[PDB]
């Protein structure tokens, strides 16, 4: 009825991707401090990795994305970056001379890339994401990242949290979720609201299970909060969804090898 | 079963949105019922068909020789399972009221909640048996002041309001997918502390859209089938993620308070 | 703090100033529903907490106010000497043996376990106001509240209710109210950057009111701040704000019972 | 038909016994039984008292040190020397009786300088964290990779709430952290009237008032006091053992070839 307003947040999903991807980026740019490259090497597409590969282009005259999946050559957006599935790169590493990487970057967290593929490398920088949030026992034993900074003359360890926030990973999908939810809990006690709507679904399977990138693109692309309420609330919603983003802190911290 | 990798399992809950759906509008149905006390009556009219509406009246169909449900929303017929419920749109019902001495119900029920019914078309019956949703939840100061449910206690020789609440637990109306959207988010804020789980998430959308934007009803009943939250973790999470959500549905208690009067 | 490169800081707004804000809305709820009507006898039941001001609160249109309270020693919350104290025994004998007793005005704030609606049926006053002492919904709770079998007399009919709007509380009473006004501060003051810390300055208090039988001491218990934070930066315009965000959600009315 | 009133049987103090004895059990761990012929633990609040004493068994000698004098009181064997920070840097620059095998930083946030630490030489060196979850703020003041500048063997202490977030590592921190989010849910108790913390600002007590003796008086409290209408005893206790639980201490081994 009119006595009810919907109102649907200006601040899409794919905003709040945006947002966490390019702290991410940023804080990688930070570490490199300017640093040229002539082969980069990006392990995981999927989600930050296809705009982390595409920051790096500037300072690096070759980068590659390595994906498991040969499906994610899908999530990629510019043509200057080059796809090789694993197998693919498995086998130039064994037959050619071609990958010899100045700046190798894992991206792939949990199950991801093994120690013993990245001890192939001899890189001037590695960089490895550690997939960890917050403490959690089952996560930190599955967890081998300290394992996989192996190889490098600089080391580093890329780290994403939400400041005075719980998060148990840091992986780009779990931090938009958890500002999300998080979000609801706030806007929901807003006087006046009479429910409070996230704008969820299981995204991961679209992309691995569907394999269908450009569906998920889609999926992204709408409202990441709908608010039933009295009274207008536009602006407290754009101010608790934009408080929560801002509050995600990127950073890569030099691991120290003397 | 798995997710990006085979390190870690994605669980989606065997509990559908639908059941949740179903436990709370068959909770508001028994409390009618109850209150009712086996009661007979000539002729029934509901106001309101989404979202227990559908539901309610065909409780009464066992109780009552004529059910009338009346939306001001002409496709919501398509939300009645039951041929034996009869359905009129507010125009219609108004005009048969003002015109003809077809409608003369001996109970009367408002299920519309917030900006809903007016208490002068109430006032327009006498029925035996008047019962009003009351759509509050939680004390909300912008809600309690739109809310007429009492002026909507106007009529009938016995008087009832409905009322529903999580119990322990907070929620800012009494509406089913307002309580259900409620216990599922409950439930993915306790379940994403279990040890060894990555995310969780509640599968929500805006439904009140497919419903009265979109006018389908077909298109938001498949909506409902699909699992409440789909659960990213290392270990099993399966026992857990059922339990924590009937714990969460267990909790709606919903009664007709009588409101005294002679 | 430890070290002069962490702060503490004490909340301006004290113990004291949350009861007295949640006591005042309900003194308030009340004069609205009398709609300036005078009394000759105002009998009110219960003495701790909001009831001692809401008895000053009725000296205005009442030419008697009389507390009564199961506990004799509460006569010491009383902050007026124009307010009667009465103990329930000695009310319970003058209804019986005396005439002195017959109030216009019946106001219960005994909450749960509280005055039986068998003392309330003895009266037949103008105006006859029963506190009900539930928050929001418990199964428990709701079975135990008597509240509709309390308003079982009075020309005019009226439940005083108390909640915090959008928030949520398990009961009306004042010192939960106050002790889940500090609790929901507490925790989104834990979330401001720079904390490292949040203390809620809480303890027992019914302890010392109903156990030790000190009032002065109780009194002086809420003469100390709400919370108190340990952080790197300076945070007193938060902390300030979220506790004072906080007890503006109380909301304090009397839903009159219509009774033709 | 009546309102009960229950206190928990856990006091402020058995909490804090158990994270003391968590962050203790994580360095004997880190240590694998190790003897060393001289300790030094800086810090006796909160958890630097216990463990001095559980340094005892594998040290021959083991010493306190705290900036503040009267934190002497807040050590409860006699077999820990208690040295003030003056006396100890005193004994550095004109004695050769200060040298440590084992050095143990619990300060902290705005505690010991690496200036001080780097005038040792122990086989093991161990710092606590003092972050818990992330925060902006406290992250920037944090020093703790830069006091790990000596020692054959280095570990950070760190101690976390499992599932739950904490701003520190700080055993006071941990222990309200802990009551609170008691309290959080034993409020949602069916038939709870209501859930009242014994909190108060113990760290003025023991920094301001110096006063160690009412400090440990205030912890020999109830940390809950509960109003229901149906027994909730058993559900009261379970909560706060199982927010006690979720604390996880560790000793992560800093790695540092060259030494
Ligand atoms: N061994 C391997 N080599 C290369 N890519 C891998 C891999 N194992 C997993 N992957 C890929 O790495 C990604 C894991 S998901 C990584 C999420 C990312 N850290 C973020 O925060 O957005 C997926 O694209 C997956 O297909
Ligand atoms: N004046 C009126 N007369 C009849 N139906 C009305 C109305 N105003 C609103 N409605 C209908 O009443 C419903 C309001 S939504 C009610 C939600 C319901 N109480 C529940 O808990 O599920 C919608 O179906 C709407 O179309
Ligand atoms: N039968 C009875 N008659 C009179 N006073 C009673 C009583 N039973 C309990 N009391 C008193 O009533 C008070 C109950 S506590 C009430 C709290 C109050 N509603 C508030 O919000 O502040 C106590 O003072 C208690 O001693
Ligand atoms: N420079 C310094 N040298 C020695 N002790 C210090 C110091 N600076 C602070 N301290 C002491 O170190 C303690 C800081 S508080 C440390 C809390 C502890 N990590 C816990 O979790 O319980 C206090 O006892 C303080 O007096
Ligand atoms: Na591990």
């Amino acid at each position: 009825t009119e006595s009810v307003k919907t109102t649907r947040s200006k601040i899409k999903i794919k905003d709040i991707v945006s947002d966490v991807v390019e702290k991410k980026a940023n804080a990688i740019k930070y570490f490199l401090e300017g640093e040229e490259f002539k082969q980069a090497i990006v392990f995981g597409a999927y989600l930050s990795g296809s705009y982390i590969a595409y920051s790096l282009l500037k300072d690096c005259e070759e980068v590659i994305i390595v994906d498991i999946q040969p499906h994610l050559k899908d999530i990629l957006f510019n043509d200057g970056i080059k796809f090789m599935d694993l197998n693919k790169l498995q086998l130039e590493l064994r037959n050619g001379t071609s990958i010899n990487p100045d700046l190798v970057i894992d991206l792939t967290g949990i199950g991801g890339v093994s120690p013993d593929l990245i001890s192939k490398f001899n890189p001037k920088v590695l960089i490895v994401e550690d997939p960890k949030g917050n403490h959690d026992k089952g996560i930190s034993k599955i967890d081998n990242t300290d394992k996989r900074l192996c190889v490098g003359a600089k080391k580093g360890v890329l780290k994403t949290y939400r400041s005075s926030k719980f998060s148990k990973t840091s992986g780009t999908m779990t931090l938009v979720v958890d500002i999300i939810m998080d979000s609801c809990r706030e806007i929901n006690e807003l006087d006046s609201v009479l429910y409070t709507i996230p704008n969820l679904k299981y995204f991961e399977g679209t992309v691995f299970h569907e394999k269908n990138v450009k569906k998920f693109l889609t999926e992204l692309n709408m409202s990441a909060i709908t608010v039933s309420s009295i009274d207008h609330v536009e602006y407290e919603l754009e101010e608790i969804l934009s408080k929560n983003i801002s509050r995600v802190d990127s950073f890569v911290k030099e691991f120290d090898k003397l």
